[PDB]
């Protein structure tokens, strides 16, 4: 009973600048252009490379207490980000696994858009909710945001 939410956003920043900053470099980012969203990530070892885990942790007053993140393998020149979020968040009741894929694509004249893919894993129970959906959309394109003035703020981090 998987769900598809195939969503995607929009940035002013070039699809390979939003990707080695907000997709490549968002544990150095997230927390210090966005300490509203996150507040510090720890694992990102060398136990699994292409596909290794990461443990997310947000500020306190968060519902939940943190998350972890598989990479699945990670892309460049196509600008793919194939990871999931498993562990983390409001696991359980109807959402026990989720994969997401996402695909930056820049445009000669809209910046660069973010074509998400929340793949959601439930088990049985009810269906996905589009509002738990959306909170966790909520964090992306918040996060996305501070990645993106954060580029224009510094000297074009990521250049």
């Amino acid at each position: 009973g998987v769900f598809n939410y195939e969503t995607e956003t929009t940035s002013v920043i070039p699809a390979a600048r939003l990707f080695k900053a907000f997709i490549l470099d968002g544990d150095n980012l997230f927390p210090k252009v966005a300490p509203q969203a996150i507040s510090s990530v720890e694992n990102i070892e060398g136990n699994g490379g292409p596909g290794t885990i990461k443990k997310i942790s947000f500020p306190e007053g968060l519902p939940f207490k943190y998350v972890k993140d598989r990479v699945d393998e990670v892309d460049h020149t196509n600008f793919k980000y194939n990871y999931s979020v498993i562990e983390g968040g409001p696991i359980g009741d109807t959402l026990e696994k989720i994969s997401n894929e996402i695909k930056i694509v820049a445009t000669p004249d809209g910046g660069s858009i973010l074509k998400i893919s929340n793949k959601y894993h439930t088990k049985g129970d009810h269906e996905v909710k589009a509002e738990q959906v959306k909170a966790s959309k909520e964090m992306g394109e918040t996060l996305l945001r501070a990645v993106e003035s954060y580029l224009l703020a510094h000297s074009d981090a990521y250049n």
